[PDB]
């Protein structure tokens, strides 16, 4: 049955085999006979399944049992076992769900987190869930974090989050079902035009995205069959690598064109000495001009191997000036690629930049995309009514301070405590005591200087510097919202092909999520924090005049209202989310999630999209981390 393989899969692990994680829990499974093995894997992905198709309401013990076929509702002990581990660690019963058996009236251990996230959120239900008290302090008037949608009038739109990275594996399958959100397709057909707003012709676009992909697979090889991940004793960037992949191209054509051009100056030089000997055979000819009858023929054989020798020459010219025109009719490439085929290669780069959300020359060559290998399988999906449903469902029934930022963080081998102020009456100041804090800061936070969070005592040195090495990038949109549609409602994504390198992510990417009147433009790279620094207005009219290059300066109308994203200046943000940077790895995603412990027990924990080493930049990976911990601080407390 792919019903219950389809089950693990869905969760993200093997059918057949147990993982690591399962080996430590279950130590006498994994080191007993392997017949009792299958069982427990049957029994891990049966339980898996039961809670996937139906995530609206609590599986329980009880429940999983009744609904085992023999032999294995016999297996009590062990299902219990299983059911219990998968509980804990946030593989069933995660997200909001209806309870069958009411929460623990009174309350064991006491948590506070520092910011109301999706990882915070997802945290927080755990280990309410657990029978621990729970307080969440957010420093925003709202919760959900990177997850912000804009909502006035029957205009939404998302200024964070927005795509749902496919739902095979993906645990936001199982969020999207519990709160009712509405996902659809992304049309994949993306049409780009130049600067001066002319479409760029089919054969155009795939040429220069195939020569993107051929540069990219390039540096690829040079990074993990050659190794070239060092240079004068700095790590290379993709940026870098980029750079001397095309330069290669460009000797290329250069040697091409050289070798090209002395086989016609060969050529040439042939020709010039050829007229050269006719010219010569010719006033040898011209001179030429015993019986009488003797002399006749004579003069006769004396000429037709003069001539027999001439026409011999004028054919051996004709092969040439042949081979000639053939040459100079057949020309390679004089350039790698022209001004205009750059800009628009330059198009495939900003995009790049923008799903990592920094210059690449800042991206790690050989890690950049080391979180490759666990991509969920299915279509890319929006989220019509707006991401915010998620955050916002998973926030109720939660004990949750809004315009509360932390300040300060003391942890100790007794117990923590965490100072927050009011963000509207900085004068009135807080103390919550805790046996365990969970920070689910975002790195930028994490990184800002001079410090936004004082912890005392002093994260380690192996903390800090796993914060100072990871890439922190940026990515912005600007929402123009009209009273119609000007544009064509069958296509999802234009690009806007800028006109320089430098500013190749200034509104090179505009969305319309369907039938509504709505178009977020996307600024990405070098030119996503300099914007930051132009007022709404002047923003707005450029992306106007980009508009009305592309469809008519007469089709499009003034918008109704308009919202731009600044995540950088964000101070609760400071950024979008974390990239590899170069002199960085994933290494440093493990380092982030490791809880600080002041043997003592560990007081201080982390979450957040961040500390998750196989799906980082996400809410799926927001929402894991927050899984993780909770299921970590239950083990140290609850046991
Ligand atoms: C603009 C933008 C776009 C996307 C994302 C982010 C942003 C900014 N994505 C990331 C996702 O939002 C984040 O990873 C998680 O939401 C982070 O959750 P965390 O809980 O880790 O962090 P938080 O910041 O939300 O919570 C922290 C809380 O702390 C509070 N706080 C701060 N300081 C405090 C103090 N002192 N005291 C108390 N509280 C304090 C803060 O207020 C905060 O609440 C994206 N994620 C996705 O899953 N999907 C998206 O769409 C993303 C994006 C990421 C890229 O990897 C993507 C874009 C695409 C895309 O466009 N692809 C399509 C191209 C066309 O073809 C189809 C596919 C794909 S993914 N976007
Ligand atoms: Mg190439
Ligand atoms: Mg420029």
């Amino acid at each position: 049955s792919s019903g219950v393989e389809g089950a693990a899969f869905q969760s993200r692990l093997p059918h057949d085999r147990m993982t690591s994680q399962e080996a430590a829990c279950f130590p006498d499974i994994i080191s007993g006979p392997q017949q009792t093995q299958k069982v427990f894997l049957f029994i891990r992905n049966r339980t898996l399944q039961l809670w996937l198709d139906n995530p609206k309401i609590q599986l329980t013990f009880e429940a999983t049992l009744q609904q085992l076929e023999a032999p294995y509702n016999s297996d009590t002990v062990l299902v219990h076992r299983v059911h219990s581990y998968l509980e804990r660690h946030g593989l069933i019963n995660f997200g909001i769900y209806k309870r069958i058996k009411p929460l623990p009236t009174k309350k064991t251990g006491k948590v506070i987190i520092i910011g109301s996230g999706v990882s915070g959120l997802a945290a927080a239900r755990q280990l309410q869930s657990f029978g621990m008290d729970v307080t969440l302090l957010e420093a925003r008037d709202r919760v959900g974090g990177r997850v912000a949608t804009f909502r006035k009038g029957n205009y939404v739109a998302d200024l964070g989050a927005m795509v749902v990275t496919g739902l095979g594996g993906n645990p936001m399958a199982v969020v999207s079902k519990q709160v009712n959100m509405e996902l659809a397709k992304i049309k994949q057909k993306c049409p780009l035009y130049e600067a001066n707003g002319q479409a760029v012709p089919k054969e155009k676009d795939e040429m220069v995205e195939q020569e993107f992909n051929r540069l990219l697979e390039a540096t690829s090889y040079l990074s993990h069959q050659l190794d070239f991940n060092v240079l004068n004793n700095k790590p290379v960037s993709l940026g870098q690598a980029l750079e001397v992949v095309i330069q290669l191209q460009e000797k290329h054509v250069k040697d091409e064109q050289i070798e090209h051009w002395k086989k016609i100056v060969k050529t040439q030089e042939e020709l010039k000495e050829l007229l050269n000997k006719m010219v010569n055979l010719k006033e040898k000819i011209k001179e030429l001009h015993i019986t009488a009858e003797f002399l006749v023929k004579s003069k006769h054989r004396d000429l037709t191997a003069l001539c027999k020798e001439y026409d011999e020459l004028a054919e051996t010219q004709g092969k040439l000036e042949e081979k000639l025109q053939e040459l100079e009719a057949n020309p390679p490439s004089d350039v790698y690629l022209s001004s205009r085929d750059r800009q628009i290669l330059d198009w495939h780069f900003a995009n790049l930049e923008f799903a990592n959300a920094t210059p690449l020359s800042t991206l790690s060559l050989k890690h950049w995309d080391q979180d490759d290998d666990f991509e969920f399988t299915g279509s890319h999906l929006t989220v019509r009514n707006g991401y915010s449903c998620v955050p916002v469902a998973l926030a109720e029934g939660l004990d949750i301070k809004l315009n509360t930022a932390v300040r300060q963080v003391r942890y100790t081998a007794s117990g923590c405590e965490v100072i927050a102020v009011n963000t509207r009456s900085t004068s009135q100041t807080f103390i919550y005591k805790c046996d365990a804090v969970l920070c689910t800061l975002p790195l930028g936070v994490l990184k800002q200087q001079p410090p936004a969070v004082q912890f005392v005592p002093p994260l380690p040195e192996w903390k800090t510097s796993a914060v100072q090495r990871m890439g922190f990038g940026n990515l912005n949109k600007v929402v123009l919202c009209f009273d119609r549609v000007f544009w064509d409602p069958s296509v999802n994504l234009f690009g806007h092909v800028g006109s320089t390198t430098a500013s190749r992510g200034e509104l090179f990417l505009f969305w319309n999520l369907y039938k509504a009147p709505i178009l977020l433009a996307l600024v990405a790279g070098e030119a996503a924090g300099i914007m930051e620094n132009i007022s709404d207005d002047v923003i707005v009219g450029r992306c106007l005049a980009i508009l009305k290059g592309i469809f008519g300066s007469s089709a499009v109308p003034q918008p109704k209202e308009t919202v731009v994203s600044r995540w950088r200046a964000d101070p609760w943000a400071r950024g979008s989310y974390s990239y590899v940077a170069a002199g960085s790895s994933g290494n440093d995603y493990d380092l982030m999630a490791q809880p600080i412990t002041p043997q003592p027990i560990p007081r201080l924990f982390f979450a957040g999209e961040h500390t998750i080493r196989n799906y980082p930049a996400t809410v799926h990976g927001a929402l894991l981390s927050g899984l993780r911990e909770a299921g970590r601080i239950a083990d140290q407390f609850l046991g």
